[PDB]
């Protein structure tokens, strides 16, 4: 079995009935309207449903006849691409290496060495990428896409003045040749080696070799021009920075395209973030934050070595979503575990040749973009506040519910929240929109605020809402959810010059979360010891990422300072009361 033999035979990602669609979307704007807004918004969807609607939906079954994907490129550019503010911090997704739960523990010195071994366990897995030897994912007997497992080698972003492209260099043997070079970031410079060595990949004491050379040239020397903190800036600032970056010297895109073309860009940092299985959030802060000067925000997965032999990820969230990630930084975390984190094959360093340095040709207005470039990043960045903690009926469902009841409880009011539920039974499905605010659950939190309310009440109205959310969730993994179709009416409108339909305009559809205006922006990272974070999707909103173990629960989350109502560490702290609650009310509610 290949690990991509699959692709040719996954269906088209549906297009839901309109009907369907329209009406759990007026059942999902209730908890935010009265009476009359009601009134008037069913008013403008049964109108939508009979007229404009009905002649859009239309248009995009026959968009559905034609793409066995028919949202995948709109989502691409609309979501990502078309975007202008920094995606660096703001959209790339981040997540710290769990090594440090066993056999890695954080201690000074062991920077170089650990991370020989993370390139080689890195290496491999993309050998196992190539050779299409990765397992492919199955829902019970059922194959997933796995077609975001090609954007995490090779693959870079590159800005452009009104929009982004995604370049995807990798290729399986069965395709081609496919770049052996990885890219490296130290002191504000840029050096690249090729991965492969008479035919075989190089070792974890050749790799040290390599690291090591790099990081003493640079350490006693000044950091240089810091080209990649352009990467962190405005979308058309970078675009134009970057033209003017080329046109300096024709090589210099030569430069670009080597760090591009990288396997993955590696970073050497010199920070030392306080991580301990119990505390570790500070992590997630210099992931996030951190030195631009050698950090390149357009690439798809870019590893990140600290001093105190810890380890993180940045990734452009645009070409994939987090799971990719996920398993590969489970497939390392396996390695390092069954080695005990260490290399215990041959000592011996082949003569390859040395690590060589990308020399950018710059001037003054270079060097003027580029210390904007990181004071903007790290202004902005200082404004983010991150908490990250570990608490020790779907698990998935309980957490999702959980986060409705605290934020409810925190902020006197339910909180539209976004939840992802991936699509992947098809062809190139990405992701869906999974409204965890129902009106179930509002009607479960009053009652548990609610002083007259019984155990039993508490307790059926929780498990109505459990079901809501099951359903829910089922339903939208299986592309009957409603947000993306609902864009799809939008663009297909938009793309032939047709007005802007009402429904849009509504108040109740911005209220309820529509156009990216979730409070509350929540993702599984699922049940491989992995976590990650974004920051929230709107300003006074919050990011509300975990993942799943056996015996625990583990919970990032971020919000903005400069929002004064909001506070991640309540938060966290109010929903694992939440849990405690919920749990109570079935023992108490045995009976």
């Amino acid at each position: 079995e290949r690990t991509f033999q699959y692709q040719d035979s996954l269906p088209s990602l549906p297009v839901p009935a309109l009907e369907e669609s329209l009406k759990k979307y007026l059942e999902s704007v209730k908890p935010f309207a009265n009476e009359d807004e009601y009134k008037k918004t069913e008013e403008i969807v049964q109108k939508f449903q009979e007229g404009a609607g009905k002649r859009l939906h239309q248009k995009l079954l026959e968009r559905a006849r034609g793409k066995r994907n028919w949202l995948e490129e709109w989502w691409l550019n609309v979501a990502y691409l078309d975007v202008r503010i920094p995606s660096q911090l703001n959209v790339n997704f981040v997540g710290p290496c769990p090594h440090f739960e066993h056999y890695w523990p954080a201690r000074e010195g062991t920077q170089l060495e650990r991370g020989s071994m993370m390139l080689w366990h890195n290496l491999n897995y993309w050998q196992l990428l190539r050779r299409e030897k990765l397992p492919v994912h199955k829902s019970g007997n059922t194959p997933l896409d796995m077609n975001q497992f090609r954007m995490l080698f090779s693959t870079c972003k590159v800005p452009g003045i009104t929009r982004d492209s995604i370049m995807n260099y990798f290729k399986t043997e069965s395709e081609g040749h496919c770049p052996t070079h990885i890219a490296v970031l130290c002191r504000g410079r840029a050096f690249v080696f090729d991965v492969l060595h008479e035919g075989c990949l190089i070792t974890p004491p050749e790799l040290l070799r390599q690291l090591t050379y790099i990081h003493k040239k640079c350490s006693n020397e000044p950091v240089g021009p810091s080209i990649a903190a352009l990467t962190s800036e405005e979308r058309t600032r970078w675009a134009k920075a970057r033209e003017y970056l080329i046109s300096l010297d024709p090589e210099n895109l030569t430069l670009l395209e080597k760090i591009q073309t990288s396997l993955f860009v590696y970073s050497i940092e010199d920070s030392s973030p306080h991580a301990t299985p119990e505390e570790y959030s500070q992590v997630f802060e210099m992931l996030l934050g951190g030195d631009p000067s050698v950090r390149w925000g357009d690439k798809s997965y870019n590893l990140i070595s600290f001093a105190n032999g810890i380890f993180g990820c940045c990734c452009d969230h645009a070409p994939y979503d987090a799971m990719v990630v996920v398993n590969i930084a489970h497939y390392v975390d396996e390695r390092v575990l069954e080695t005990e984190g260490r290399w215990k094959g041959s000592e011996k360093v082949r003569d390859i040749p040395l690590p060589e340095e990308l020399v950018f040709t710059v001037d003054e207005k270079i060097l003027n973009d580029v210390s904007q470039a990181k004071a903007q990043h790290l202004k902005a960045a200082s404004d983010l506040q991150i908490a990250a903690s570990t608490f020790t009926l779907h698990p998935d469902t309980f957490i999702q519910l959980a986060l409705q009841l605290a934020y409810y409880r925190l902020h006197g009011r339910p909180g539209c929240c976004y939840e992802t539920a991936m699509t992947r039974y098809f062809y190139h499905g990405r992701t869906e929109t999974v409204r965890s605010c129902t009106v179930e659950a509002v009607r479960w939190c009053q009652s548990m605020q609610d002083p007259s309310a019984s155990l039993l009440e508490r307790q059926q109205k929780m498990l109505e809402a459990f079901a809501k959310h099951n359903k829910m969730m089922k339903d939208c993994s299986h592309g009957k959810g409603f947000d993306r179709h609902l864009l799809g009416l939008l663009l297909i409108a938009k793309e032939e010059g047709l007005p802007v339909p009402e429904l849009f305009e509504d108040p109740l559809f911005s209220r309820s979360g529509g156009g990216g205006n979730f409070v509350l922006s929540t993702s599984l990272v699922g049940y491989l010891r992995v976590q990650g974070v974004v920051v929230p999707m709107v300003h006074n909103g919050y990011g509300f990422f975990y993942h799943i173990r056996d015996d625990r629960f583990v919970v990032a989350c971020s919000s903005w300072r400069s929002c004064p109502e909001t506070d991640a560490e309540k938060l966290v702290q109010m929903i694992f009361h939440a849990f405690h609650d919920m749990i109570q009310l079935m023992n108490t509610a045995h009976l």
